[PDB]
């Protein structure tokens, strides 16, 4: 199973503090999104998963083992901090669970999709 | 002085790397991305500058002391790698550098602007 994990609307409270002349809040953000990435990447390890990438404001990973998804992701849900949630998309593969993630960002977003769903 | 530096259609090649089902490739380019702006950050503390971020595939910093500018971009050409550049913008604040990276991303990118030469 693969999963792809991604910043809902990093942009706008960055851009935001370039636009303000805000640097400290942009060096904040910056280090807040790498923290929480960090967290996300080791709650799933220590759930059995392999990470392909921890970087910007994302993580995909793959689990050849079994694995809550309610829990896991009700834990990506909570690392959630001053109006930025994170969207997840689930497959079979890295592609489905690149769509199921753009199906995510696309309906509402601080919310999860999984592939074999959408199809059905 | 503020600098931001960002890297060029980045997600094309991490996005061809979903739908391609290349988690290797995808792994690469990430942790390239990584390293790069880790080269770009140190190539900026050795001529006097105070990175703001260096994460993603940006970095943002400041330089209360002179800089060769042709020097400093001529050899963020050079962390280039396959066909991906990266733009700068400059100016006097965070804004100002802002939107004179916003104009290297619109005129061709692999290219810096300064913002007081596009307001002249
Ligand atoms: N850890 C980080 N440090 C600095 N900039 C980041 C970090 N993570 C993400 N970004 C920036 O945030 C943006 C991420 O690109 P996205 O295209 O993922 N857009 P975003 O608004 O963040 O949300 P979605 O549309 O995906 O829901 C880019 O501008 C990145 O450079
Ligand atoms: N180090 C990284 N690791 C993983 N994904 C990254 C990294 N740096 C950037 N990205 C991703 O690349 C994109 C950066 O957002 P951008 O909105 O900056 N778009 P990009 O096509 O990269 O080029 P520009 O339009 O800025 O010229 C987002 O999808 C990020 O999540
Ligand atoms: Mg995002
Ligand atoms: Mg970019």
């Amino acid at each position: 199973m693969y999963i792809a994990i991604d910043g809902d609307d990093v942009g706008r409270k960055i851009t935001s503090s370039y636009l303000s002349n805000s640097e400290e809040r942009l060096t904040y953000i910056s280090n807040k999104l790498n923290d929480t990435t960090k967290k996300i990447s080791k709650m799933l390890l220590s759930n059995g998963f392999e990470i392909i990438f921890q970087a910007a404001d994302g993580v995909t990973a793959k689990t050849d083992n079994e694995v809550n998804l309610n829990f896991v992701f009700d834990k990506i849900k909570s690392y959630s901090f001053d109006e930025i949630t994170f969207s997840a998309g689930v497959g079979a593969n890295l592609r489905e669970a690149y769509v199921a993630l753009l199906n995510s960002k696309s309906n509402g977003k601080n919310m999860i999709s999984i592939y074999k769903d959408i199809l059905e």
